[PDB]
């Protein structure tokens, strides 16, 4: 039965102003557009953390950081996940960092 956790992609978000935010589909490794069909680029770190939590509600995301590598992404969409174009844009995505909760006195 021996495992391969690496078959799951890392949770991350990517932004390009003028288009809906993208995020990594953990299960299939593809970049998908915004689940609500409405969210566009975010200009605060706190907003990006909130967005990670919205897209990955069960992952215990507690922090975010820019990824090491720039990434090319196709299929950016407008509101409603409409007028999706194959035109590529490269951006630096943000990794959604899973937190390990511990107890305090």
């Amino acid at each position: 039965t021996d495992g391969n956790a690496g078959l799951l992609a890392e949770p991350q978000i990517a932004m390009f102003c003028g288009r809906l935010n993208m995020h990594m589909n953990v299960q299939n490794g593809k970049w998908d557009s915004d689940p609500s069909g409405t969210k566009t680029c975010i200009d605060t770190k706190e907003g990006i953390l909130q967005y990670c939590q919205e897209v990955y509600p069960e992952l215990q995301i507690t922090n975010v950081v820019e990824a090491n590598q720039p990434v090319t992404i196709q299929n950016w969409c407008k509101r409603g996940r409409k007028q999706c174009k194959t035109h590529p844009h490269f951006v630096i995505p943000y990794r959604c960092l899973v937190g390990e909760f511990v107890s305090d006195a």
